[PDB]
């Protein structure tokens, strides 16, 4: 048989990106829950390099980097459910704001609780700046796919899972801020392939109150 | 039809440089002054106000790496810049990965700090190239017997070895022999030798701005 597997950690918000394709295209698979205090062989055969999840494993062929992995998952399984668009142009655009995720809403969210002071302030300023911006992209669309969801969605919605930790120690109100992203953020759970994909905010905030004790 | 924001040294426009000579697309190359930046580019990359930017019929595509793949899905049916194969795709999109996290920002640490930082930065740097010569293997280009994906993304920062080597102290040369046989197996195809400064350019554009500089 056609053998797909899936490497994980349940809060990741990278791996919950390659959770949402596969369920989006009605891909079965197994996942596979892993420790990154006490990485499996498997892990560490797989991804070498980063020795990261999520890892995507297609008869026995990774494919490491989340976004690289959702791509593949477009190209194999290309006969349903597109997550990218069919115009090189438009296709363009969508990977310059899912890259945009990655280093604006990654980055500046992570500073927002494990940083202090005047930094953590700039950070929680571009942040919300950064929201801004994609909820100006999304426009009055259902999605940033448009009528369905699509690779900037995929690549997004992962990050509201994190919310309340942005929330909590970054002493933000990014509902009252930004509501045009929550309410698309909501829209997207409303979907089974997004729901059974994504935790829910306060069991990711109570994981990283412990995580973030020690730091 | 085709226009080009760049500015002559940034390995970043030179990958895309090299895309456009390989497909053998005509277009109109403006350069731009970085300190006293366009109301074009201003205008077409607003979200990061960086070059290149390639703008086809009036639109913009932004980002080296994805302005690549737009030239590759465009002009699809001549001189194939990514393989057709999803696998061997997903690892091009791999290693490229792995050179825009790792060479540009690594090499400058080596001209513009100091002390164990300095030393770090060298040691990191050329373990990055060695990585990078292990995933060559005896292949003749990273894309195997033509320059692909990979070799278009990294092959631009050799331009910067003299920079490099001279503020760095170290010989890359004898360091890593296999990277730059394989860097001078490139520079002889039309596409990347008409697309890349010489060495000696680069580096005496660094020497008049590193004097100025209090490291
Ligand atoms: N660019 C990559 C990032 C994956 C990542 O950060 N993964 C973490 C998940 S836990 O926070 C990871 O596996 N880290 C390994 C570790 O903490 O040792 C991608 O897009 O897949
Ligand atoms: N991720 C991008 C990086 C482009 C970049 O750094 N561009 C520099 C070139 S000069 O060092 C730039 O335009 N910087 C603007 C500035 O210094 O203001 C890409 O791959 O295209």
């Amino acid at each position: 048989t056609d053998e797909v597997v899936l490497l994980d950690f349940w809060p990741s918000p990278f791996g919950m990106r390659v959770r949402i394709a596969l369920a989006e295209k009605g891909i079965e698979y197994e996942y596979k829950e892993e420790d990154l205090r006490n990485k499996s062989p498997l892990l560490l055969q797989m991804n070498p390099v980063h020795k990261k999840i999520p890892v995507l494993i297609h008869n026995g062929k990774p494919i490491s980097e989340s976004l690289i992995a959702v791509q593949y998952i477009e190209e194999v399984w290309n006969d349903r459910n597109p997550l990218l668009p069919s115009d090189p142009y438009q296709r363009a655009q969508a990977r310059f704001w899912a890259d945009y995720v990655d280093i604006k809403i990654h980055d500046l969210g992570k500073k927002i609780w494990t940083s202090k002071g005047e930094e953590k302030e700039a950070a929680k300023k571009e942040f919300i700046e950064a929201l801004k911006l994609l909820e100006e992209q999304l426009g009055d669309k259902t999605y940033f796919g448009g009528d369905n969801i699509g690779f900037v969605d995929i690549a997004l919605v992962p990050f509201y899972t994190w919310f309340k930790v942005y929330e909590t120690f970054g002493s933000l109100n990014i509902e009252n801020e930004c509501p045009r992203f929550v309410a698309w953020a909501k829209r997207c759970l409303q979907k089974e392939s997004v729901a059974k994909s994504l935790p829910d905010q306060h069991k990711v905030y109570e994981f990283v109150v412990e995580i973030r004790k020690k730091l």
